[PDB]
């Protein structure tokens, strides 16, 4: 188990904040997105790929990886 | 034990769950869309039917098509 | 960590704040600033309110079981 | 030692209480007051005294009608 | 200890201490006479002298008559 | 627990949400959100940008080295 | 390891609740110490002396200390 993990190139987000990883699948979740772009409060860390997983923090930040929303979990080993 | 299966690879913190509750009431759907509302509701069902509902510490309301005690005993 | 507060209804204990009963407050109003805010939850399933959790977070749960039972589920 | 029982089967979670403070103090009858104005009272005392004052984050605030130092020793 | 006697059987939650600090200065007498005004100080004296000022996670300042480095000794 | 960012400057790593590389475009709006608001700590103390820490506090940190030095720089 | 860390001429400061400990060099701070000046969330704990550290609490409490940072951090424990 590791307190950061990697969510692609090199970008890092702690585990203990994490609240839910999603997939993008939904209409709710691409206003979550908006809603956070809107506020400021948007981290897009795709470096440029197709988003696969949507990470929601504590402080209502919305964080897009690139990887598998299983593979986040995962990377908490 | 940290990180909760909710049904199609969606995954929740139990360290934040408040509350897990049935959605045959009427009072739990106008949590959900009081959730809509303030932007706080995220669908996990995956198209499927809403078996539990999932209150987070940031206000969150977190739609599961599993069974609650199915949540509960996932930990 | 989780308390089966009836029906299946889960309270995770870590946010409890308070269990209090409904005659030992103006539990009327505790719980109707909860729907005004929009952050009440009913686990009574048609019963009788018995016990009213806080929570962190200002969430108001009723729930038809007694609370020190609650408490010992712990 | 998590949860107290400080009157009547009231319960309290530990872990969330900030400090427990005699009666007998003006800013504090103001903390009451403010409280029981703003729905974030809790009152064990059923008459017959009120000797300590519970503030718990999100301030709420519980009466209870023993010592201090009896609340503390309930752990 | 987890819960910390700061005079006359108050108590204050260790885990909810942001910082204590000496009531000797300025800047400390507008933390309180804010507080007093906003109905979040909490007199924990029993009228005795006012030698430190305990500053809550919650916003509270809490008043005791006991020193700073005293109340930090109390925790162990 | 606490972590130095370079020259001196520590911050607590409980209370990091994200460390991200200032890259990727839209944290410019972050960094200017803060920078405006007032909750910008700048700590490149002269030199060029090499993390971008966020906080629960919605505290944005500038600092000189790899987010992956951050991280590791936890042990 | 412990809790309350001794800041200066008395005053102590809970690490648990320590965001970030930085150089008064930075402008950006000034800004950050003014502001809480005004707003009355600023803690002045140099007793007189000059700002060597300047403490940033959850809840937003900004606490100048007189001693360097490297010296907060370690004497932790």
């Amino acid at each position: 188990m590791m307190k950061f993990i990697n969510i692609g190139y090199g970008n890092m987000v702690s585990a203990a904040w994490i609240i839910t990883i999603v997939s993008p699948d939904s209409a709710p979740i691409k206003r979550i997105i908006q809603d956070a772009r809107e506020k400021g409060k948007l981290v897009d860390a795709t470096h440029g790929r197709r988003t696969r997983a949507v990470i929601i923090t504590d402080s209502d930040h919305v964080i897009l990886s690139s990887v598998q929303p299983e593979t986040v979990a995962n990377r908490l080993y």
